[PDB]
């Protein structure tokens, strides 16, 4: 009941805050009393509480000065507590700002602070700041100390002293220290880090009572520039702990022997200021993977770090947030128990994450009212937070582009009106996105695709089979345990190319709210050719951590074909590095883990039999070419976004177009739109020709013909319709299906006595 | 007597394994089901376990887990119990009620969650 949302106050007084009267009564607060307000970063202040009926019950109204004192902004939640112990200040030490005092002659205390505090009884707390108006000028002042040493009410008898050095504005600006609100896209990882760190440091008594050892080592791996360094500072500043940052490059740049001294001094000081937090930024430089151990200094520093981590103790109240790009790049010795046990994945932010990052970076800029950040977030895929900030900067630069023609470069001074008139526009963001480049495109994206069964056309048999094999063991696993039999840990999709296998996998993933991971055979093939086969184990690991998950191995037959499969690439079979590693990881999967794996192949006769053995990937399901209703569904899905002429109903065309794959459907629509598109541009060109004939002829309000996609252009498109799959390929597929089926005899001949 | 230590005997220089220096070799391999059970009982003796805790189930479901991993599992389970116990305990309060502290205790489901994680 004592927590309220910050809101703008009617009164601009620095030492006065407004609260809703009933809310004050609930807290037993009276008008004019001194109240202690706690904000962010464990920073609190003292203000005079006044009743304001216009202020909402769950809201607290206060001005910019108190907002700065509490380190909070609009919308933040702050706590108000009774402070009847505020004693009248015997002496208060307050000093001004360096820039605000230039041009003022005499004692700044007498000019501003003496009348500002005389008979005003304004409460003041150590480190508080405020703005005082006097002599046509406003001068900032910072409270250095108070007689009680916590806070006091400056009375007329209070001796206010302003003898000291001026306060620097640039250094003062650091008071807007980072909090949880200044980061985004890491909500879940943010919760994990906040828990694992803030809990022991702020409330170690819980762990002591439960008799557990809170972790010391935390490892934050992810993509560069994702915001790793900001999370640690936010956490440390919110818990009020002493944060000491170490950068790997900085340590490695020091002379031999000096790096160890700096590291030991860091650990020693951090332990002194417990609770403390240590961030080994870019630990890869300090302790890179042992691919080659060249020299003696590198080994000395890595071993020094190891022994320092081991020697640290739980009672020391110290936490070491490492940082890197990929966990494998770190030396394994660091990941042993005791040094670095917990690992967190600060992965690429999702659509919502991109939205929050954009809103965070663009809050301080002069955005236009037509800015549509949701569109930018939707169109930004593979963009890390830093890339989003770069995009915003590029958009502002493009706005400047548009604003250069008026502003003369040779003039040292520029009109203020033009400066105030500048503001980015959505089109500027579009241009910046067009010019910018993503930094993360080959990283496995783990998210819940939006594809639903409605987008899946018919296939009731396959729908049922896959729902059976996957949906249940992730929706009702407890009863699977009740009966206890092992569930199927795999399945293989064989069918014609371009029939929507990935769509099926994503739809089944979405139905179960399970993460989907898309891995294509070419990527694993490249990594093996790159001698980075550990990437396969990395894929399996990631799929495991993000359980429940659906690991989709796209073009499983690509690797076998590279070796040969069944066509005879090499003299023999298909097994190789990547395949054998895949089998090894498959047999090593945990039965209790909800990591279902799906394999898609356009050629089932070439797949190595060892992969089809039970226990790895045994369920085989046939995906037929779309039938009448399936083809209707694909047609409407492809034209769902586009308008069609009323004369054209696509179900009629779907009815008779048997034997044509979904890809052919997509291309028929593409070509139909394309021909209607030529029609549209031809009409536009004829209009331009007519206008050239009669440029002065005022354009009457003639209703423009509705540019639709008509049936004639569908005819023209189907004139170039294709069917990639022949009846011979389907004959091969059904031959495989028959070799699989082999079901007869006891369909109805069995019955008990 | 000089008890060395390593991960795999081949990782050591052969010259050390000649007679006189390092002759006997012992394999401290992965503990078995019973071994996992004793390790869990050892690490969890000082904690406030619930009366419904079934450590035998955890031992059976823990395969390939070394002792340190079992201790980490126990710590994760306690952390998850704290998870469930955060909603009542206000973080901004420097003091926390002693009754809630005495009421904390891990549950078998917390162990299941920790094993899953």
């Amino acid at each position: 009941p004592n927590r309220l949302v910050v809101d703008e106050a009617i009164n601009d007084d620095n030492s006065v805050v407004s609260l809703h009267p009933a809310t004050m009564e609930k807290l037993q607060l009276f008008r004019g009393d001194t109240i202690l307000i706690k904000g962010k970063k464990r920073k609190d202040t003292v203000c005079i509480a006044l009743a304001d009926e216009t202020c909402e019950e769950p809201k607290i109204r206060m001005n910019k000065v108190v907002r700065s004192n509490l380190r909070v902004r609009l919308g933040d939640v702050i706590s108000v507590h009774q402070c009847p112990d505020v004693k009248y200040g015997k002496r208060v030490h307050i000093l001004p700002v360096d820039d605000t005092v230039e041009g003022v002659t005499g004692n700044l205390f007498d000019a501003y602070l003496k009348p500002y505090f005389l008979e005003a009884y304004r409460p003041v707390r150590k480190g508080d700041l405020f703005l005082v108006r006097g002599g046509m000028r406003s001068v900032e002042f910072k409270v250095i100390e108070t007689d009680p040493a916590e806070y006091c009410v400056v009375a007329p008898d209070t001796e206010i002293f302003c003898e000291g050095e001026p306060v620097k504005r640039e250094d003062e600006e650091r008071l807007d220290d980072v909090g949880y609100d200044d980061v985004g896209g890491v909500r879940k990882q943010m919760a994990q880090i906040r828990e694992l760190v803030e809990l022991p440091l702020r409330h170690p008594q819980l762990f002591k009572s439960i008799g557990v050892k809170p972790p010391k080592g935390i490892l934050l791996y992810g993509p560069p520039g994702s915001g790793k360094t900001l999370i640690a500072r936010a956490v440390a500043n919110e818990t009020g702990a002493f944060f000491f940052c170490i950068n790997g490059p900085e340590i490695m740049s020091k002379l031999a022997g000096e790096s160890e001294s700096n590291l030991r001094k860091a650990f020693e000081e951090a332990e002194k200021n417990a609770p403390s937090i240590i961030f080994i930024d870019e630990i890869d430089s300090i302790a890179p993977k042992r691919e080659k151990t060249n020299g003696e200094v590198e080994r000395r520093i890595v071993s020094q770090l190891l022994t320092l981590m081991d020697g640290l103790k739980s009672r020391a109240h110290v936490i070491v947030m490492g940082a890197t790009n990929r966990p494998n790049s770190i030396d394994p010795a660091l990941r042993r128990f005791g040094r670095f046990d917990r690992e967190i994945d600060i992965g690429v932010p999702d659509e919502i994450g991109r939205l929050e990052v954009l809103r965070i970076h663009t809050k301080n800029m002069k955005l236009a009212e037509d800015v549509d950040l949701e569109r930018i977030s939707k169109d930004t895929h593979g963009y890390v937070g830093a890339d989003l900030a770069a995009l915003c900067t590029e958009a502002a630069l493009q706005c400047i582009r548009e604003k250069m023609d008026v502003i003369d470069l040779e003039d040292d001074s520029i009109d203020a009106e033009i400066l105030n008139s500048m503001a980015v526009t959505n089109e500027h963001f579009h241009t910046a996105l067009g010019n910018s480049n993503p930094s993360a495109l080959r990283e496995t994206v783990v998210e819940v695709p939006n594809v639903s069964w409605n987008d899946i056309g018919g296939l009731e048999n396959v729908k049922r089979e896959l729902q059976e094999t996957v949906q249940y063991p992730v929706e009702h696993p407890e009863k699977f345990e009740k009966f206890g039999m092992s569930p199927s840990k795999g399945v293989l999709f064989y069918g014609p190319p371009g029939c929507g296998k990935t769509l099926l996998a994503k739809a089944i993933a979405n139905e179960c709210q399970a993460n989907f991971i898309s891995v294509k055979g070419p990527e694993l093939l490249t990594m093996w050719f790159g001698e980075s086969e550990a990437n396969v184990r990395e894929i399996f690991d990631k799929a495991r951590q993000s359980a429940p998950c659906v690991l989709f191995f796209d073009e499983l037959d690509s690797i076998a074909t590279q070796r040969g499969g069944g066509s005879g690439g090499d003299g023999g079979g298909a097994a190789d590095r990547v395949l054998n590693q895949l089998l090894t990881e498959m047999d090593g999967m945990n039965a209790k883990k909800t990591v279902f794996i799906i394999g898609a192949t356009n050629r089932p006769d070439i797949i190595d039999s060892a992969l089809l053995r039970p226990g790895r990937l045994d369920q085989l399901i046939y995906i037929p070419l779309p039938d009448e209703d399936s083809r209707l569904n694909i047609f409407k899905a492809a034209l769902r976004k586009s308008p069609i002429a009323k004369d054209v109903d696509i179900g009629a065309l779907a009815k008779y177009t048997q034997g044509f794959s979904g890809a052919d459907i997509t291309e028929i629509c593409q070509r139909a739109c394309k021909y209607a598109i030529r029609e549209n541009i031809e009409k536009d060109i004829e209009k331009e020709k007519r206008r050239s004939e009669n440029p002065e002829a005022m354009e009457e309000d003639g209703v423009d013909e509705v540019s639709e996609i008509k049936a004639a252009h569908f005819e023209e498109s189907m004139k170039y319709a294709r069917r990639s799959v022949s009846d011979a390929d389907i004959r091969k597929y059904q031959a495989f299906a028959q070799t699989l089926q082999q079901s007869r005899g006891f369909g109805s001949e069995f019955r008990f006595e």
